[PDB]
């Protein structure tokens, strides 16, 4: 039920850089694969979905119980990895303004969630070994 690139054959994923009204803090969730690594909400595009905004906002709700307004398109980043060969993932990110953070959401028992300063969020994605996600974060309007 997943969607792949007709060029690279890379898996199409969409996610959100969820920033507060003041643009000081960003919403991070713990990885499911590894419980101590901090990432941002994102997930596979599905066949029915008409655009990437739909995937982004769906995954943002499921993984982080975040509701908000998409204010910007941060373009794409790739999971370019060791050796040669095409990327495995093509990520489409959007900046979202956090309107509401719900206590309950589909994966609130599988993950932790917390607002971080730019400084600490940058360290977390390094620690998490996800510089593609840090690229996307740096494209946002976060204060540093
Ligand atoms: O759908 P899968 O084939 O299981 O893909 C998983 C899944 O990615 P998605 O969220 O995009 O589905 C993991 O994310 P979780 O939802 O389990 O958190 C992600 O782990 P991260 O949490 O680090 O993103 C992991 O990537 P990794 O290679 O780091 O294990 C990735 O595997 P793929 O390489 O097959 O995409
Ligand atoms: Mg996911």
């Amino acid at each position: 039920n997943q969607v792949y690139s007709p060029v690279t054959g890379a898996r199409l994923v969409a996610g959100c850089i969820c920033l507060t009204p003041d643009k000081k803090q960003v919403l991070m969730i713990t990885s499911s694969a590894h419980k101590k690594r901090w990432i941002v909400p994102k997930g596979g595009v599905e066949k029915d979905e008409p655009n990437y905004e739909t995937t982004a906002q769906r995954e943002t709700w499921e993984e982080a119980g975040c509701i908000g307004k998409i204010v910007a398109n941060l373009g794409t980043v790739e999971d370019m990895r060791p050796g040669g060969g095409p990327p495995r993932t093509e990520f489409h990110f959007y900046e979202l303004e956090i309107e509401n953070l719900l206590d309950k959401f589909p994966e609130c028992h599988k993950r932790h969630r917390k607002l971080y300063s730019y400084t600490e969020a940058k360290q977390n994605l390094i620690d998490a070994k996800r510089p593609e996600l840090l690229e996307a974060l740096n494209r946002s309007a976060i204060i540093k």
